[PDB]
């Protein structure tokens, strides 16, 4: 819970940390139209910023392939949402996950389903670019036909329209898309044996900032856990 005496003294260098985010990715991390970051990790955010004493601000908008690019040049100190895969350890150190869903299979009702990974071959494939199902896809099944697209709400409207057989997804932002862009006509058709495991990351260079995060994620309240995720759960259900 408590930081050591190292962690006080980094955090005193850096009266400021720069935050990549993803500008369309509900409800984890959005920029509303006045530019502010938005969602359930902006949420964590504001509160590691009242543990930590210091400003946790996003830099300037960027699409999700370029932050991922600028924190391998490390140009960003903290990416608040993503997964860790294997080939992303080579550039960033994580916390552990503080949430973690199901990848699912999203299909139309008018469509095909598959039920399984297996069942995706021969198929048109939809993911969001550069989230980790996609990484995962790649990596441990490079012969399926995959389509990836910049944000959960093309990959859902690309699915919806016929241009995509299926979507690979989290179960969080799937669900959420697609009933606040009220596509009536998806459903989930299947289940993966993979899990969206959202953490933090920061360069690997600088390995620091990961431990005093995760320290302070370990140590969140019931309580606040549970608020942290209250205004999020009821356009999941
Ligand atoms: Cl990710």
């Amino acid at each position: 819970a408590s930081m050591t005496p190292e962690e006080r003294a980094w955090l005193a260098e850096h009266p400021s940390i720069r935050l990549g985010v993803d500008t369309s990715w509900p409800p984890f991390e959005f920029r509303d139209e006045q530019g502010r970051y938005q969602g359930l990790a902006a949420g964590y955010v504001s509160l590691l910023q009242e543990r930590k004493g210091v400003s946790l601000t996003p830099v300037e908008p960027k699409t999700w392939t370029q932050v991922l690019e600028q924190a391998k040049d490390g140009r960003l100190d903290l990416l608040p949402g993503i997964m860790a895969t294997p080939e992303r350890q080579e550039y960033l150190s994580f916390t552990r996950p503080y949430l973690d869903f199901p990848i699912i299979i999203l299909a139309r009702k008018n469509g095909p389903m598959p039920k399984r990974i297996d069942e995706l071959y021969g198929l048109k494939v939809a993911v969001v670019d550069h989230y980790a199902p996609h990484e995962l896809l790649i990596a441990q099944h490079p012969d399926l036909t995959l389509l990836p697209l910049p944000s959960v709400a093309a990959a859902l409207q690309a699915l919806a329209t016929g241009q995509a057989d299926a979507f690979v997804g989290d179960f969080a932002s799937s669900v959420w898309n697609l009933r606040q862009l009220k596509l009536n006509g998806l459903e989930i058709s299947g289940e993966t044996p993979y899990r969206y495991q959202l953490a933090m990351a920061v360069p690997r260079g600088q390995p620091i900032l990961a431990g005093i995060v995760d320290k302070v994620l370990a140590d969140l309240s019931a309580e606040e856990i549970e608020r942290l995720q209250a205004p999020w759960v009821g356009g999941l259900l």
